């Protein structure tokens, strides 16, 4: 109760059936590891490099096909004041892979459920980092080599308030909202 | 509670059943991932494309057939003072794939019901993105290449309260209601 | 209780029995998404585009048969203020396909019953949405081309106050009430 | 409760089922013992060296393969007001290995799932040392070694007080956030 | 209730099955019994000799093999005001062995999670005196041979309080932190 | 209840299966009857000739090998407020020989668990005693004779205290804490 909120054949919402049971096939592994195309590699205005969440289930509908793969909810949605978060686990090949924890951020208490879904994405992301999915965009000589070949710090000129701000972007990639 | 409203064979309303149990056969998967026609594609005025419902729903009916794909209510209908929400689940073959919760906003209080599938349609499509239905939508690359070949932006004149605003619009398309 | 109002072998009530379960045979589906004949659709005379529910149910009978579809209540009739809405389920060989909520507005407290039974047509033919019947109605492409070839704008004079309106209307159709 | 905080097949949650039962065969444990790559070893500012969390699953994916191995919560987290703990067992081929628990410390409210994942992160590697993942890590000739060869000190300027201060870094990497 | 405290196939918690009912085969007996390498054996400043657990952990590898071996808990954990306890057992080839109560001291009420690890590995060691891993440690003759031609007496100079003290060292090992 | 304190396959916690059953094979008493080392008998500042545990350790494992005996709990750790007792059982090769119960006196609260594997290793060296296992330690000749040509009486300085007081020590042993 430290976070200040509220709730908004196998049992998966608690069942542990599979976790690490055996592992997958040949094919399948082969395609989780898979090397990330680097043109399809984004990066925050803060400055930290992802990937779309259409991108993991790309992968995960290449890798495991469609049906083979699925979310299931493991905790009731907890609302914070400032953030939505919610408890997500994996399961593919009717195994269960990993349970880890999503966030989205929302400044609207209108926009709630268009965070609830944020922070499916997140979770699901989260989550696939136990199967190796994006590995590379967490190692920090990849982030570093590809900030340097790819990114490019430029200063843009906020708008809503004719502020001055330095900020990170692709190569290729103009300056979006709330920038310039 | 963070949200402020009230409620306005296997059970399906809570059952997990079939949950990634195992992949769909050859021609389905061929039938999912069945590259978009550009052509069908629309905008919203703010900048945001997206598939009108019944694309998806063709989607579907082409893909699983009818009667071997429905919409199931997974939550009581919960009604913010600006919008109705609901979270949905989407059931194929007698196998469970996703759970994900929609949004409509409305602005009259009759029109509630006219939101509340709205809403339901948004679930639908939302959920669609689980088996890779319109992946091309969230793809950044493909909205940058679209937005620029097919879509431009046009200095419209609000007859409302008569005020000029900038916005989206196909090529081939008008401006509509409320606009011009 | 955000909508102002109060209530006017298997359970078809509340089960969810064959939800998804099964697709239907081959003539059944082809039945199903059988072309529109653009000699059979109706616009309203605020510009929308719509299917008798007559059209609905003769579809519905050259596809599955006379008692192989109905109708099933699903929650209580609520009344509001300016309009009746109550939630259906449709139900096909046994089989539960979709369920939606439906609208008819009233204008006065007599004709209530005669909304009760305007908002079921209405679900009904929503629910049909799923089986893809009338799809082409809500096709933006559809609907621009047969708003061109077929309907006109005509200036039109209302008879109960004597102010002018400019409303739709079918070539071959005239001017009804409260029009013209 | 001497920590200050509050909750936020096999039932694997209490479960003791393989715990030291038989070792795995000759090509799971050559890969367990592999030597690290010295050019991947990181150093935190304090002077401790360690190794990213992708490593360990990198390394726990070469050995057991994805799907091989996961990870199970054995306790409720605590969220202690200035870290968050949380107890967590290791399970490789249907087998559990260890059970350890991690930490995470978080400066801000909102930041707490944020480090619900960093300690988790953490009970992996310190489960992962069971198995001698990256043992030379912990091995004192290693570290003094180690961080004569490829670790220099360096008198930094913190840029958010203005005060001095020397620390810890790679020849290769710069100074980031929250020093120069 | 002596201590100030309180609680922070085969249910090994508790059963002890395979408590000395068969010795090992003659490699494991052999790799056992090997003989300590000096130049690994640590000194605490205060004057008593060690080995790193990490050895502990390799030495249980080389011999068991990973997956061959484990530790379980066997009583709560109960955390005096001063220090973190809690009682394990050793588990070799589904084969208990010792079971050992182990210790850590802790000065911060933080830092009591990395105390519980900290009396994990002490509780390892302790254990396995029992296999006669490290005897070598607990000799008296050892002891002395090895802290008159590996280990001196120097005169340190405390820099927190600025203080005299003599304290033991190894030759070839530097002062660390509290210490000079 | 006379000792004031609080408690702090086969059922081995209670079982008395193979007591006394069948002696051991031949190589095995050989080794058990195998006369102690004069070099490395140690005698206490008391005036009392004892053996470190680690030789018994290394004795039992010299006999019955590494995983072939082990010590069983027998009753509930009663802490006395100036010692901490327990009752054990040694059981090798599937077989109980003795239970007794040990000692260990303890100073201070913190350092009760350190006095809990004391009294462990008393009761295993008290229970060595139905083997034989230092037999010549108990008796009265070879102690007098090792006590003439091996021991030495001192009068040494007690430094905490500057008091004097005459212990006995070896030739070749210096003096330790808390004396000279």
């Amino acid at each position: 109760s430290k976070l200040g909120g509220t709730p908004l054949d196998i049992d998966w919402y608690t069942s542990w059936y599979g976790l690490g049971m055996k592992p997958f096939e040949a094919k399948v592994q082969k395609d989780l590891i898979e090397p990330l195309d680097p043109k399809d590699i984004e990066i925050k205005p803060d400055g930290l490099i992802y990937l779309p969440e259409i991108k993991y289930r790309r992968i995960l509908n290449k890798a495991f096909g469609a049906g083979g793969w699925g979310l299931v909810p493991r905790s009731q949605t907890i609302v914070t004041s400032k953030l939505v978060t919610r408890e997500y686990g994996l399961i593919c090949h009717g195994q269960l892979i990993s349970v880890a924890r999503g966030e989205q951020d929302y400044f609207n208490e209108a926009g709630i459920p268009t965070a609830t879904e944020g922070c499916k994405s997140n979770a699901l992301m989260r989550c696939c980092k136990d199967l190796g999915v994006g590995s590379e965009l967490w190692d920090p000589v990849f982030i570093k080599k590809f900030k340097v070949d790819h990114c490019t710090e430029k200063f843009v000129e906020h708008v809503t308030t004719k502020r001055k701000k330095k900020i990170w972007l692709r190569k290729d990639r103009q300056v979006e909202y709330p920038y310039k």
